[PDB]
């Protein structure tokens, strides 16, 4: 959900060497946080479209043996 | 894109206060990379997703009028 901008500022914070250890600690914990949320969402839509594919794969398949009947007449 | 587990590593990695300035600059590069490929793929997943579900709908009507159809022959 980050916006590849927003993400960018904090690839950007973690650049200095010298970010205290307590700012470059809460930085990376946020890419952690985020990134599982992203993968999380992902995963979702991931395993909803899968699941979508398989109806139409039926659809069809089931549509194209109709199909042909059209035209036997 | 980037295994949770892949990912995980590299936010280790960038704690260590000591790190190589060229070699966390190098890493911070792939948490870029990676997530540039993120943002499309799941981007694209949406846009996918959408279309599928909609053609998905038609397939259902577009299957019933084909059955009706070949029942008045």
């Amino acid at each position: 959900p980050l916006k590849p901008e927003e993400h960018e500022d904090i690839l950007n914070k973690l650049l200095d060497p010298e970010l205290a250890q307590s700012e470059r600690t809460e930085a990376l914990q946020q890419l952690r946080v985020n990134y599982g949320s992203f993968v999380s969402e992902y995963n979702d839509l991931t395993k909803s479209h899968e699941k979508l594919a398989a109806e139409k794969d039926d659809l069809i398949v089931s549509n194209s043996k109709l199909f042909r009947q059209i035209g036997l007449t």
